[PDB]
């Protein structure tokens, strides 16, 4: 059980963190925030390795970055923003390489196909797009979601998964098969998603539910209601909404984040048919992003005083920080 005395709180962002990635070699973290900057941090020292400031016209973002992805070889960083752009960077040097245009609204989810330089994106424009980063090329656009798309993840197969926000679907995009599997589940807005292995994923919803899914089955394999508890009055309590989820690849460990003052670790039961609470990790604020290290030695939380998508709520006791949680 990691406590405050264990969690390194990295300060630098001027506003709420919206997303982050950990480099495959676990040496560095890239974070982005509502300040429109991207910061590269050293995991070992906690110091900044590079800062890409808000945007001669030097490269950078002029509006919020909402999502980021890093390729499995650690070569490319992709960052998607409210300007409808995906910026591509050399992750080693933070040198700008390319800008993908084509989305018609904010870019909301990004993931590289593991073992390749193929990039999948999704957007408030309701589309999923496929790009080849090695060749700075656009490949194709896929449709299905009925509303703005909330999130996207991918692993090694020519496939990606999306959280549909308000359309209440999780969709599985089988690209060469030219097929889309549609799943319906844990109610309200499906706001975050992460693959656990090639055949299973975890999602979080604005009604506080955390669901486990398998690719075969159209309904969740498991569903934990009110996963971060409640606030309010008898008969009218409102559940804490799930703002981030993460899974440690090829294991049974998942993490969830809300604004309930703790990050929760869960263990998936046999066949992913149950979610069991392992521990509460104390951490105040909106848990806007969660990512496990490759080693599983640590978990990284991106924390904001505000929710990653808006200004509706403020937690003044929180700090806009990248938090390294040793496991």
């Amino acid at each position: 059980g990691p406590e405050a005395a264990d969690i390194r709180v990295l300060r630098g962002h001027q506003l709420s963190i919206t997303c982050l990635v950990v480099t495959p070699d676990d040496s560095a973290i890239f974070s982005a925030a509502k300040d429109c900057s991207i910061i590269k941090w050293s995991v070992e020292s906690g110091r900044k390795l590079h800062v890409i400031p808000r945007a001669g016209k030097p490269p950078g973002h002029s509006s919020h970055v909402l999502c980021m992805a890093i390729s499995s070889d650690g070569k490319y960083l992709a960052s998607g923003d409210r300007s409808k752009l995906i910026l591509i960077w050399e992750a080693q040097s933070c040198q700008h390489l390319y800008t993908f245009t084509g989305h018609r609204d904010a870019v909301s989810g990004l993931a590289f196909r593991r073992g390749t330089h193929q990039l999948y994106s999704t957007s408030h424009d309701r589309s999923v797009k496929v790009w080849n980063v090695a060749e700075n090329s656009y490949v194709e656009t896929l449709f299905g979601h009925q509303d703005a798309v909330a999130a996207l993840d991918a692993l090694s197969r020519e496939c990606c998964v999306t959280a549909g926000g308000r359309d209440g679907t999780v969709r599985v995009w089988k690209i060469p098969e030219e097929s889309q599997l549609v799943f319906y589940g844990h109610q309200g807005s499906i706001d975050c998603i992460h693959l656990i292995n090639e055949e299973h994923m975890v999602s979080g919803a604005d009604d506080g539910s955390v669901a486990l899914w398998g690719l075969s089955k159209k309904r969740p394999l498991a569903l934990q209601r009110e996963a971060h508890g409640l606030r309010g009055e008898p008969g009218l309590e409102q559940p804490f909404w799930i703002s981030s989820v993460a899974a440690l690849l090829n294991t049974d460990l998942v993490a969830t984040g809300s604004h309930s003052s703790c990050v929760r670790l869960w263990q998936c039961g046999e066949g992913f048919r149950q979610l069991d609470l392992l521990c509460d990790i104390p951490l105040v604020g909106f848990i806007n992003s969660l990512k496990f290290s490759s080693s599983g030695d640590f978990l990284v939380a991106g924390v904001g005083q505000e929710h990653r998508l808006g200004r509706w709520w403020r937690i003044k006791e929180a700090r806009n920080s990248v938090c390294i949680i040793p496991l």
